[PDB]
């Protein structure tokens, strides 16, 4: 087998007793009842006491040693499986293969069964969960903190070829990772009021709700080191909440309990877009101010606390997680008793702020009000920030009247509301961009008022992804053939994929790695009939686009070009053409009408396309159901083309870009975001790119997109209009489609028609390609060997050395 | 040590590991963090660990033998801490007592950290627990099914002498004990509306909420056989409870799950009253619904349901599971088909019914129209019913029209109601009373027409307490010095405490039994100050009356005689009295006023009394905060008088009586209940009995209650009610007893009055008795040595010879 490490005679026998000794005395079943459920509890159960043993060290080590610590404080963190992850990183998976082989069973077969930790929504929420693992790869003294939601991102289904939502109950059978630490339970106010006493202003009359901790190991790769990730789950006193007597009910009260413990419950589905809604702020402040006691309590332990910066890095992934500015303030200021100015130049040295998009209708902008009568002190507190930034401000620039108010934190109108970006580029000693254009963007537009006033705060941090699930964990076929040439370091050593380049001729490599590509997408197409049930192709070219589903993503660019295949199919049926399986997938947001009524018309087209005699085989579109993290292991392996089309300049970075990278696929994409680094990484001849630069973009915007222009200068794209418009692919509903059409034609905000021409043409040359077997092969060879500088280790390397202030190791830890 | 088993030297060691591994492995901590809770923690995981192996052979023993099984289904199960009971019942105690001590821990220390199982009120509750032991103890195939609420009786915490309820969060922390098995999750329905097919009626578009059951082990004592209680928690389908589309929001349906979880929130706090709520209907028909779809299932394993009732027997624990003969039927004939004679009969001969009160304000009448909305093909079946019952009353008695309406299950009036009472007599073969004069009572009162119609139904079971929880487990002391003497068979075998008769005489004994009494009351005094703080005398007689508060059991009338000594003493302040420190406790339904105002009394004469300089230390009364099981453990075994004073005929047993009674302590009390089967099993010189007899409450409710009179002829008691009208007990507020007063004058339903008199003058000869400690101590060992009687031991055989149909067996299941 596999280089997944070593299968000892000491340590399967060890594994087997063990695997038994929880199936008898944790699932308290005997072999004649056991259910796959029952065996994939007694394997987890096994593989996690492997890792506590270097879970309590590895604790036992920062107390002692007492490091600066890096506090990674997000409200998403997409986990998705954990066993496997767990296997790989300790080097147990060849040996747990083993023993459930010897005991009978298919591990593949019990890794199935564990539910997804789907606590995010798309690339941020799984940035977070790439970086755990960095740093823990790294040997970094890192927490990440967050909200234990017992209702992660919706499951997907798909009815009629709408999209039905469904609770995601992932604790229902219990989660064997976690474990609850009841002795660090944390209080948290809420409403109440302000007094302003002789020495200093209080925070009375606040509503109660306790914060219980929940901690999840986070094994770094074959080091012995163990992190935590602290997630918290929201609890009402037993008290007041039954205490606040005078009439009411008893048994009122005790259900009314599930009041306060509903800022724990669900995770908001919301990719890339803002909803201010109370129940949001709650969690936010709610992981906030849990997380700030919790930081400084073991600081205090490790007043003054000039050495604060010193010991403590908080990052902010996004501003969600914003309030722990003003909330830092407010117990150093109200608490601490430190003077303001002390008590701001430690803020803004332990604060850093990353930003993640640029579209406005994703910018957190929250109404005064609702902080007024939520958070009465850190209202206050804001204005007193603002009041004092803006001083800065026009002692700068003075006379600049326009700039003050295009800067300050608080914005006038409608409804006055609060900037939460502007309060974290302002109480932040650092703000990066995700991707190297993003970063420029947001100096040059965005933020470029805030970079005049402080150019040495900006910064950029290109994202990455973690090699161990994004490679050794999802395609061990790849990660074994690149091994046998180039040994295993790499897999924490990405860069040194690139002694692959000298492969590249290698007749023996090439058909090695065009072999693993075709062995994935016989795996995935057997999976497709398997749990979704309808054939395809594994000789066909594997087109997929797999990411949240929005409109500046353009699933509907993608369409367009599905559709025009078809046309030009039935116009000349007996001439040949590269046979395509292309795989749309995602989630929509629930509110999201428009993002919704794509996902009807992807089916739509294949209701047409994949029922059509003329077509036979040459063509199937395909939409795949509830795309995550554990779905997202088996595509991506399998993919030929990764589409990466978003309208150049909205797309921070991505990431889904980089997974497909890694793992053998070519991609066609518009130069956004980290595609352009990808590219110029791997060299321009070796990507597909097409479209408007960033540039382009501006000058059509300057003077004004038309779509009528394209629609008349173009008969094809005319031709699939009219199909729409009257009912081609909606027969029983032939008006179904109007606002997709009426949108492309009047309220297109991301230009899909003036990438189309472009857009098909270098389709096109992807089918050429494709059609020389060997030239493909070594294309996709020069993109993997070229791949290394997207790993989270480099990405985690930089943000220690430039922000935190610390030095990655790659020490082993003394043993377990 | 004592007999709490041998600490041997292989199992000593064995303990320590296994609690090093636990500590290690299961809490993850590290003996320099590991906080009292992860001690007892590490403890109770070796300890469930040496009954899983006997819970799963219990299992397949049953399987594979398959017998008559019993299904004691109960709204309520008042059991209590569980680690110490399982040390007891597998004869732990001893090995894990040595091990923790040579680890440097204090058993005792940990055991305080476990929390009760507070899911029950009182009698009815505590009962099913006993019940539990004993049909384990005596190798029954039986199961105890409930409700897992996640909030049990509320605690009780007294603010300025009132009772403060306060949420009972017993799971925050994790149980244990119990063990989820989602593989028997079940659909229990709601709602919807009746469809009359052509073959068959149907009940259609009703609400689902599923039910999950929990395990807990119930073991033996010292047999090797562990049986199981499944408690069913109330979750959401993830579908409906979101898929219900159109508008709404995703985020409120999710937040909306918790309305059909609401079901299994929290036990409704009501002793020996009813209120009906649809709450507490749902979850009276969820606890029977999902039930009996598992015992079905266990059944079809082992279709003719001609041998249903002689392999299933299903005890009602008083009306609240009453639901389960309807929703047989409805099973029996909707879904299997079966013709409702056949049916009928099948139900009547599985199904027996207990009655546990008399009251009438405890009597379960739900009003039509909430079964008509809730449970509507229910309603079709109890009319059916109804109908054919009638039917036979009329043949029965030709004419006799007035005997027809007072056995109708259905009560016309105001609203129309069922008498869930009459619906259980209707379909079950045997309906019992829990003491011989309560049996009797329902006879010639309550149920006098049933009886007349069928009087082979009618039987008694006079209710008991298992003496492992009630005896060895909190009086080794005394559990000891007895088997010093008699053996240790006793403690199985409770009637061979008679053998003790012959010690009556012994001198060593009787200064042996006065020892553990003294050394009991020693340890009490100390947990007062310890965790209550503020001293008492040991050396006075401890009087004690801990039951719920009602104004049945007259914690009223012990009130006037605690004022009574206070005003004797004030009189003549020189003169000898026999010191005592009354205790009173219990908690009272957080509706009921008059019972929250008599506990504000209480409170109110302490304070009058325990600051009266004169007093000294002659006279002390204590509340008794938050009386529940684990309390019950330390009190009773260090009292010395039980006060056991209800209204003749309202206690319809009463087990708090007997528990007293087996510990060392002498009763004082009324004809009502078991104290009846006591005072004949002791002799009544061994006994102190006083007050109206059943026939002199009815005597005196025909010529009329008329409390003045006895104000008038008792210069001592007018005297008592003057200080209460005249704010001698409330200064601040002289008024605050009015209602007391008022209460006491002009509506005293239980002639609190008329036992005055009789009560003082027979307090006066128990406090002569108590001056000369040798012949109390002989009274006391002619109590104890009698009390054999009263072990559910007993009761339990006789309920499975008289009306399950089977044989109980002391052997020893073949080893673990
Ligand atoms: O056909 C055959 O295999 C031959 C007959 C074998 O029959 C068997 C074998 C095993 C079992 N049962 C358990 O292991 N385990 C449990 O029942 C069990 C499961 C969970 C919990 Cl919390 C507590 C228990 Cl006690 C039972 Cl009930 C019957
Ligand atoms: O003064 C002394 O004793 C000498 C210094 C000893 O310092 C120590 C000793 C032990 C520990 N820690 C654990 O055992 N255990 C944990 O931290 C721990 C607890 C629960 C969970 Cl879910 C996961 C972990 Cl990793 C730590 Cl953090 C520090
Ligand atoms: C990597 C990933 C994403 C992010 O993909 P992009 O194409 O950058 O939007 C979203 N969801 C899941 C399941 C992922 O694995
Ligand atoms: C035994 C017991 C009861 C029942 O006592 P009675 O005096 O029969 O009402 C009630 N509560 C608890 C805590 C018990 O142990």
């Amino acid at each position: 087998i596999s280089v997944r490490g070593l299968a000892g005679v000491e340590n399967v026998t060890e594994l087997k007793k063990n695997f038994n000794r929880h199936l008898h005395f944790t699932l308290v079943k005997d072999r004649n009842v056991a259910t796959p459920r029952d065996y994939y509890f007694a394997l987890a159960h096994t593989v996690r006491d492997h890792l506590v043993g270097r879970w309590i060290r590895t604790q036992q080590h920062y107390y002692e040693k007492d490091p600066k610590r890096i506090y990674y404080l997000s409200l998403e963190f997409y986990m998705g499986r954990t066993l496997q992850n767990t296997m790989v990183n300790l080097a147990l998976e060849n040996a747990c293969d083993e023993a459930t082989y010897q005991l009978g069973l298919d591990m593949e077969e019990l890794e199935e069964i564990e539910e997804d930790a789907g606590l995010g929504n798309g690339g941020l929420g799984r940035l977070a969960a790439c970086f755990l693992d960095s740093m823990a790869t790294l040997g970094l003294a890192a927490y990440g903190y967050g909200i234990r939601y017992e209702f992660g991102i919706f499951n997907q289904k798909i009815c009629g070829g709408w999209q039905m939502e469904e609770a995601d109950d992932w604790l229902r059978y219990g989660n064997p990772w976690e474990k609850a630490r009841p002795e660090f339970t944390l209080p948290v106010h809420f409403y109440g009021r302000v007094e302003h006493t002789s020495q200093g202003a209080k925070w009375v009359d606040t509503q109660v709700v306790l914060a219980m901790p929940y901690d999840t190991p986070v094994p770094g790769y074959r080091n012995n080191v163990v992190n935590t990730m602290r997630l918290w789950s929201a609890k009402a006193p037993n008290d007041f909440n039954l205490k606040d007597f005078n009439v009411g009910g008893y048994i009122q009260a005790v259900l009314d309990r599930n009041l306060a413990e509903n800022i724990s419950r669900v995770l908001y589905p919301n990719d890339n877009f803002f909803e201010g809604k109370e129940l949001r702020l709650k969690q936010e402040y709610f992981v906030v101010a849990a997380t700030l006691q919790d930081i400084i309590r073991r600081f205090k332990s490790s007043t003054n606390f000039d050495a604060f910066p010193d010991k403590v890095a908080i990052q902010l992934n996004d501003t969600h997680p914003s309030l722990a500015i003003p909330e830092l303030m407010r117990v150093l200021v109200d608490l601490e008793r430190l003077d303001w100015d002390k008590a701001w130049e430690v803020t803004v040295k332990t604060c850093a702020y990353t930003n993640h998009t640029v579209i406005p209708e994703a910018l957190e902008r929250w109404p005064v009000h609702l902080l007024e009568t939520l958070l009465p002190r850190h209202l206050q507190i804001i204005y007193e920030i603002n009041q004092r930034f803006l001083n800065r401000v026009a002692a700068a620039f003075p006379g600049d009247v326009d700039r003050l108010r295009r800067m300050s934190l608080v914005e006038e109108g409608a409804v006055k509301r609060i900037n939460m970006a502007h309060l974290c580029i302002a109480g932040s000693h650092a703000v990066n961009g995700v991707a190297r254009i993003h970063s420029e963007i947001l100096k040059k537009t965005i933020f470029k008022d805030f970079y005049e006033l402080e150019p040495h705060k900006f910064q950029n941090k290109t994202n990455g992804i973690t090699p161990r699930r994004w490679l050794v964990l999802c395609n061990p076929g790849l990660a074994e053939i690149i091994a046998e040439r180039i040994g295993e370091e790499y897999i924490s050593d990405l860069d040194q994929l690139r002694k692959l380049l000298s492969y590249v001729d290698d007749e023996a490599f090439i058909r090695d790695v065009a072999k693993v590509k075709q062995e994935n997408k016989l795996k995935f197409a057997a999976y497709l009939e398997r749990e979704y049930k309808v054939h395809i192709n594994p000789n066909s070219l594997f087109d997929v686009q797999v990411k949240r589903i929005h409109e500046y993503k353009r699933q509907l660019l993608n369409c367009l070009h599905v559709i025009t295949l078809y046309n030009r199919i039935k116009k000349e049926p007996n001439k040949f053409v590269v046979p395509r399986t292309v795989m749309i997938g995602g989630k929509a947001a629930p509110g999201y009408h428009m993002a919704k009524m794509i996902i009807k018309l992807i089916t739509a087209i294949g209701d047409v396309v994949n029922h059509d005699p003329v077509v036979g085989d040459r063509l199937r579109v395909i939409f795949l159901e509830n795309y995550r993290v554990s779905l997202a292991e088996k595509v991506i392996p399998a993919a030929d083309l990764s589409e990466q089309i978003s309208t150049a300049g909205t797309e921070a970075s991505g990431t889904g870009n980089m997974k497909f990278m890694l793992n053998g696929a070519l991609t066609i994409g518009t130069m956004d975001g980290a595609n352009v680094e990808m590219a110029e990484e791997a060299g321009e001849e070796n990507f597909f790119i097409f479209g408007m630069r960033v540039e382009d973009v501006d000058r059509l915007d300057q003077r004004g997109y038309n779509a009528q222009e394209y629609y008349d200068r173009i008969p094809e794209l005319r031709q699939i209009i009219e199909q729409l418009s009257s009912g081609f692919f909606s027969p029983k509903q032939p008006d179904l489609f109007k606002d997709i059409v009426n949108m492309l034609m009047h309220h297109d905000r991301f230009k899909v028609f003036a990438d189309y021409e472009e857009y098909v043409k270098c389709q096109e040359r992807v089918s050429a390609l494709y059609k020389n077997p060997r030239e493909w092969t070594r294309m996709v060879i020069r993109n993997i060997a070229t791949s290394g500088k997207f790993s989270s280790d480099r990405t985690i390397a930089q943000y220690a050395r430039e922000i935190w202030g610390v030095e990655p190791s790659r020490q082993r830890l003394p043993a377990p």
